[PDB]
């Protein structure tokens, strides 16, 4: 575990930087695929994976990776905070400033975080007892990120995307 | 596109935050898998996907997504800044403070960024001309992120790992 402050600060900025690099590469892969460049898409994705590897290394160096119930608890904390603190204020600030798109995207994320926080809480309870959770499917709306376990409604209750557009993890 | 300074700033923070939440969850998905919770793993990978959606929404709203040639330029600059500015400094600081883990993870990232900078620079000359790159495989070292196209070395030059440990993207 890194213990010095400056080095801890730097590995944190690098952790942030590797996560933005991975996310940008994923967004790029998907644009490249869309524009008729599948091999560039393939390049962006594999480099994405390199960045996940660096980010993952910085994270462990920081001693921030625990066992699943502590991981779940970190996700609970992250999500609860975006729900109570970060998004409501970013959302109110976009609206205050007239930025309709920023209203849309922060509203999209806020409604999803509320769900994510509940799910991680319910999952920790089972994790806290040596047990896996029992689920078949998870649906994610690819417009807003609304998230539903096992049964999802026929349209996204956030943006109205039909259930056929949902991404399914099973 | 968001224009007002404060909402812009909040959207860059949310995009970083969305990005660091996708990443933590990818990492937690592997730990969960490693500890015998495949479904918890699955719930992490699925929520990670919703965060990719949020992050992509923020990034499109900041107007940061171009055609592939510009996305590659954003890549080249990212990597170059890391090669020339960030990782050399963070790695000297960590060596100045005796933080050997941080010296390892910053070295591992730096050596991978050199390669990434070069790859994107060559993906660009091809993309500037309306053409896909012509490649069949990319190899990534799961320990240090080292990156090789079409041909793997017999072992990894950065961390020693044998070729047979490389993740292939094809
Ligand atoms: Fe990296
Ligand atoms: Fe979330
Ligand atoms: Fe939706
Ligand atoms: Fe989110
Ligand atoms: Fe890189
Ligand atoms: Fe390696």
């Amino acid at each position: 575990v890194v213990k010095r402050t400056m080095t801890k600060k730097f590995l944190e900025e690098a952790f942030a930087g590797e996560s933005m690099a991975h996310m940008r590469y994923l967004i790029f892969a998907e644009k490249a695929e869309q524009e008729g460049f599948p091999n560039i898409a393939k390049l962006f994705r594999a480099i994405a994976y390199a960045e996940f590897v660096h980010a993952k290394n910085h994270f462990i160096a920081l001693g921030k990776l625990g066992k699943t119930p502590e991981n779940l608890q970190m996700g609970i904390e992250g999500e609860t905070f975006e729900v109570e603190e970060m998004y409501p204020v970013y959302n109110k600030a976009a609206e205050f400033q007239g930025e309709k798109e920023a209203v849309r995207t922060t509203h999209y994320a806020l409604e999803a975080e509320k769900i994510h926080a509940e799910l991680y809480r319910k999952a920790k309870e089972k994790a806290e007892k040596g047990e896996d959770i029992e689920i078949k499917k998870v649906y994610i709306c690819p417009i807003c990120g609304y998230t539903a376990v096992d049964e999802a409604p026929e349209y996204c209750p956030v943006c109205g995307a039909p259930k056929e557009k949902f991404v399914v993890f099973e």
